[PDB]
């Protein structure tokens, strides 16, 4: 596969890490060791601005990792945990489908391809709007978060 746990000393799950683009991120935030040898201990580089970190993917991974695209026209997207619309800048679930735990997970279009990773949510009623991590065309880290953004 191409995301990983990242575990507390319990063993515990905390949150995903994913192999895309021949580097490891995980969001910043997220407490542990990465549930794979050969990415446990490797150099990570803290961006406390995106709450990301992130490490060169080891050589025999670069065929595995997800490929990034930037086209996210407004429909619906895939996760773990079901349907993420994307609509007027947002992606949105519904409320009770994602929560801690679920931060590092990737949002995907239909071809497998990442288009944001999850951050938290903040809860509107019956939808949550997710806190993420997109890249734009030049290769430059976006962080949205709204309003009393919950990190999962």
């Amino acid at each position: 596969d191409r995301t990983f746990a990242v575990k507390n000393e319990d063993g515990k799950i905390m949150g995903y890490a994913v192999a895309m683009e021949g580097k490891v991120i995980k969001p910043l935030h997220v407490k542990g060791t990465i549930d794979h040898p050969a990415l446990a201990k490797l150099k990570f580089t803290k961006s406390s601005s995106y709450d990301m970190e992130f490490a060169k993917l080891p050589t025999e991974m670069k065929s595995d990792a997800f490929g990034y695209t930037t086209e996210h026209p407004e429909g619906f997207y895939n996760w773990h945990h079901g349907a993420v619309q994307f609509s007027g800048g947002r992606f949105t679930i519904p409320t009770g489908a994602g929560g801690p735990g679920d931060s590092g997970r990737p949002i995907l279009d239909d071809s497998g391809k990442v288009v944001a990773i999850v951050l938290g949510g903040a809860n509107e009623g019956a939808r949550t709007a997710l806190s993420v991590v997109t890249w734009n065309k030049k290769g430059a880290a976006i962080k949205t978060t709204h309003e009393d953004t919950v990190e999962w």
